[PDB]
């Protein structure tokens, strides 16, 4: 009756739905370091986040969002693949049951933990509205999470969890610093893709760091104790709110190192 990741309205039905699921760049796809194509024309990536302002977190139902004001240029991105400059204006993460998947691209078909995606909208474009139907509308910064020791940048988020329990919920969320999520390297790879959940729009330009940031067992534990249905309804544990790889088509995979 919408959709979700679950047996009957999961990734296999979308289609019915989004017949763009069956697409030309669809995401995520599974990223070979062999066939991956270093290109030496592809500048540094430039992350200015330095004036973010972070206002409100939301569980909607899928995952949940940490959402920025993104009135000005305060959290931008530009360099890397990109033409243009590019507001931060969400993030948010998609994990599994167990720590031996939750990610939505895989490198060489390894799944880590989770991925989290930090989505940004071309400028140039206005609106997101607006952004969403064009080729290079976003550009969404993925970055992988092992389990391993604890992120001190992440767990301000894992606090606040409890607040925003159910669908629906939301709780004000200011001053958090999206640097502290940011590994040592910024190395990555890039293709052009598309959302990777409903309505799944061919608008992106992935860039995937190379480097994951590692979280405790602790930390990705309080993730699935979030609840993919609103107060009242039957009790469903968010997780596993990750879509598989697609295929790579006629798409090719750059990376900005050897
Ligand atoms: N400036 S603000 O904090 O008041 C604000 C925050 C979030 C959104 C939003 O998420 N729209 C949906 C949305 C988000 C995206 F990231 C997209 F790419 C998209 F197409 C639609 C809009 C305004
Ligand atoms: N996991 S990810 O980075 O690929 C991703 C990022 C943002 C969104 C999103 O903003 N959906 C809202 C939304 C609502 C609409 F009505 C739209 F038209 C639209 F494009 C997006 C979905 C997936
Ligand atoms: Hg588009
Ligand atoms: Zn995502």
């Amino acid at each position: 009756h919408h959709w979700g990741y679950g047996k009957h309205n999961g990734p296999e039905h979308w289609h019915k739905d989004f017949p763009i699921a069956k697409g030309e760049r669809q995401s995520p796809v599974d990223i070979d370091t062999h066939t991956a194509k270093y290109d030496p024309s592809l500048k540094p990536l430039s992350v200015s986040y330095d004036q973010a302002t972070s206002l409100r977190i939301l569980n909607n139902g899928h995952a949940f969002n940490v959402e920025f004001d993104d009135s000005q240029d305060k959290a931008v991105l530009k360099g890397g693949p990109l033409d243009g400059t590019y507001r931060l204006i969400q993030f948010h993460f998609h994990w599994g049951s167990l720590d031996g998947q939750g990610s939505e691209h895989t490198v060489d078909k390894k799944k880590y933990a989770a991925e989290l995606h930090l989505v940004h909208w071309n400028t140039k474009y206005g609106d997101v509205g607006k952004a969403v139907q064009q080729p290079d509308g976003l550009a969404v910064l993925g970055i992988f999470l092992k389990v391993g020791s604890a992120k001190p940048g992440l767990q301000k988020v894992v606090d606040v969890l409890d607040s925003i329990k159910t669908k629906g919920k939301s709780a004000d969320f200011t001053n958090f610093d999206p640097r502290g999520l940011l590994p040592e390297s910024l190395d990555y790879w890039t293709y052009p893709g598309s959302l990777t959940t409903p309505p799944l729009l061919e608008c992106v330009t992935w860039i995937v760091l190379k480097e994951p940031i590692s979280v405790s067992s602790e930390q990705v534990l309080k993730f699935r104790k979030l609840n993919f249905n609103g107060e009242g309804e039957p009790e469903e544990l968010m997780v596993d709110n990750w879509r598989p790889a697609q295929p790579l088509k006629n798409r090719q995979i750059k990376a900005s190192f050897k």
